[PDB]
């Protein structure tokens, strides 16, 4: 029933269920309209819990089976072998080899990444904003999966809805940070509204991180959170509209 964005690269995997959720299908009101999963947001806590329950039910489980971190834009990848209840451990990636565990990541412009090694039977959900992506959250998630038994060369990784290259405007300090800290990343920047601006291609950069991490099977679903208000929440759109907060989209994967 819940609308979802799914990838052909993951939908064919038996015993594995994944989904990049939209803003539709929930109970939240106003700027949070329907499916807001942000426990750290200013929305009604009860509604947020109901939205999380709906998503958990889509997966065939319950709220306990949902594992989502207190995201801090780090490269910290946490392993989940069971329910955390209402606990939100600090981190930006959830990894598991345990059936029933739903690994989830939240976003509203940043890039969610779902990964899986279909042979070792290991899954993971990562939160890759510009900071996490630059610092290595993708490689970290892959490394954590490997600790559980995964093999880089057998991992499939998909980037979900996020702010697109036609929507992500950034300044020169941002540009220079990437050019200096990540050699060659300048190719992911495009001409902006002025010489003082540039458009950053986040999904392309994240795909590059996956490739550098040994992930050979990858893709971006090609959905722009900022551009498609009909389907996605967007921090950038919230900024431009002067909203003091925004709804959060969930992206998750699980070993059935």
């Amino acid at each position: 029933a819940l609308p979802t964005v799914q990838s052909p690269l993951l939908s064919s995997l038996p015993g594995v269920k994944h989904a990049f959720f939209t803003r539709q299908g929930g109970v939240s009101k106003g700027i949070y309209d329907s499916l807001n999963v942000g426990r750290g947001s200013q929305d009604e806590p009860a509604d947020v819990e109901e939205n999380r329950a709906r998503i958990a039910r889509w997966f065939g489980g319950g709220p306990e089976d949902l594992n989502v971190c207190y995201q801090i834009h780090s490269t910290i990848a946490i392993v989940a072998d069971g329910s955390w209840g209402d606990a939100r451990p600090e981190g930006d990636a959830v990894v598991s080899k345990t059936p029933g565990v739903i690994c989830g990541a939240m976003a509203a412009d940043c890039a969610p990444v779902l990964l899986v090694d279909p042979e070792a039977r290991i899954v993971a959900a990562a939160h890759a904003g510009w900071r996490g992506a630059l610092d290595g959250v993708v490689q970290s998630a892959v490394d954590r999966m490997v600790e559980l038994g995964a093999s880089p060369a057998n991992i499939t990784g998909v980037v979900g809805p996020c702010i697109g290259p036609k929507s992500y405007e950034v300044g020169l300090e941002f540009l220079h940070r990437f050019e200096a800290d990540c050699p060659g990343s300048g190719r992911f920047f495009k001409p902006g509204a002025s010489e003082d601006k540039r458009f950053f291609d986040l999904p392309a950069f994240v795909l590059d991180r996956l490739a550098t991490a040994g992930v050979e099977r990858r893709e971006w679903v090609g959905r722009d959170t900022r551009a498609e208000e009909e389907w996605f929440f967007s921090n950038r759109r919230a900024f431009l509209n002067n909203d003091g907060d925004y709804g959060r989209l969930l992206s998750a994967i699980t070993l059935e």
